[PDB]
RNA sequence: ACUGAAACUGUAGUAGAACCAAUCGGGGUCGUCAAUA
């Protein structure tokens, strides 16, 4: 369940809220090819294809920008029959088939991905970070957000949510540079904006129309619970009576109840009349702030060959987009991005530790991205290259066009 | 005053793009109570 949020008040968009069923995480289904050869080889680009389905490079489905569509392939098999000769007609009718050694072939070419720059970002709640579910439990009202992961059920960050925040701050930064006002315009409007339209993608309309350059994951945290354990919490009805036996289960603290609560810890908050200083009941409610709760790090795709199509092969306009990418990476490392629920009621500022830029096949003059970085205002980048992708951020800013033409 | 035969409705096309489940709220605090005879 989601929700589009208003540029100008901040809060859910009226009109705006979305709901998308999803096969859970770790969900498996078979690999079902078949491939005929016309000559006495497989092809070069169908080697490069099972390399990336091993990668995990390819993406499947919706939402595939929004936090969905990643799937790996394992236990790759390949069975050969000679249909041009009775053995393997023969074979293909009895046998089922000549063995292939796969690690073979695929250590015997190089794999070469179609340009992309990986964002891994190690991260920390800094204070609590959840997304709300949507239903109030019994004991607490407001619960983190879980996900099934295999067998099991973590806690997560939908890469819808940190998708929205990121092109929140990237219209925020551009809206900036041209003091353009959204006050006036609806959600939509607000969201057309240049360079964030080709990160984030525009909605298809009739058609400007275009899927984000910028994929983000759902985040998971490394803490995971069984179904039943989780359930147990959620039926919890009593804060202090059977949510704690719940509680400590989930957290793997079942006889601690300190180190319990120091991941998952349930938080009331009540609201006081100004005039008597009497706590304005019926405005208790109650949270579960995951306050030690691990997270995996954020995995954000930028699809490099997705802006050339949109700038036209091109490179040079790239080093705009690239440029708002850093600018915002480095709001993200400065805390200025709370992500999820409550974010100015308590929650949501995260630590960013680090930052991994991994790309593949980049041109040489974006190279200078494949870093790792530690300082959160990007001095681990070149300074030549940050002052290359400054000016080109600069000239944009004189004539801020839509590239795009 | 003699049944035609034989012929795959297939071939190519990702149900997808866009949308932050979110906004506000100190876990707080002081005057009685009761109605007869």
């Amino acid at each position: 369940e989601g929700v589009g949020i208003d540029r100008h008040f901040g809060t859910a968009a009226n009109g705006f809220k979305y709901s998308r069923a999803v096969i859970p995480k770790g969900s498996k289904f078979k690999l079902p090819l078949t491939f005929d050869s016309q000559d006495d080889g497989l092809p070069n680009a169908l080697i490069q294809l099972l390399c990336a389905l091993e990668a995990g490079d390819i993406r499947l489905g919706a939402a595939k920008t929004r936090g969905l569509g990643r799937i790996k392939l394992d236990d790759l098999k390949l069975k050969s029959f000679a249909l041009d000769k009775p053995e393997g007609i023969f074979s293909a009718l009895l046998d089922q088939g000549k063995k292939l050694d796969w690690n073979q072939l695929k250590a015997n070419v190089t794999y070469q991905s179609p340009p992309y720059l990986g964002i891994s970002i190690t991260w920390n709640p800094k204070d609590p970070v959840m997304v709300k579910a949507e239903g109030d439990g019994l004991a607490i009202d407001i619960l983190p957000l879980v996900s099934q992961v295999g067998s099991d059920v973590r806690f997560v960050i939908p890469g819808s949510s940190i998708k929205g925040i990121l092109r929140t701050q990237a219209e925020r930064i551009i809206r900036t540079i041209c003091q353009s006002n959204g006050s006036e315009k609806n959600f939509l409007e607000q969201l057309r904006i240049n360079l964030v339209n080709e990160l984030f993608g525009s909605a298809s309309l009739s058609d400007l129309g275009k899927i984000g350059a910028l994929a983000v994951n759902d985040c998971f945290s490394s803490l995971s619970m069984t179904p039943d354990q989780w359930k147990a919490v959620e039926n919890a009805t009593e804060m202090t009576g059977n949510l704690q036996p719940a509680l400590k289960q989930a957290t793997g603290y079942p006889n601690n109840i300190s180190q319990a609560y120091k991941v998952l810890q349930p938080a009331m908050h009540v609201a006081v009349d100004r005039w008597t200083g009497g706590a304005a009941e019926g405005m208790l409610y109650s949270v579960l702030e995951p306050i030690g709760v691990t997270w995996e790090p954020i995995q954000v795709h930028l699809d490099i060959a997705r802006l050339k199509n949109y700038y036209h092969g091109k490179e040079e306009k790239l080093k705009p987009a690239i440029a708002l990418l850093l600018l915002v990476l480095r709001d993200l490392a400065n805390k200025k991005i709370p992500v999820g629920y409550g974010t100015n009621r308590g929650m949501g500022t995260i630590t960013v530790s680090q930052i991994t830029l991994n790309g593949k096949a980049l041109p040489t003059e974006l190279e200078p991205l494949n870093k790792t970085m530690t300082c959160p205002n990007l001095t681990d980048l070149d300074e030549a290259f940050r002052q290359d992708l400054s000016t080109a951020w600069k000239e944009w800013i004189a004539d801020p066009i839509d590239l795009c033409q």
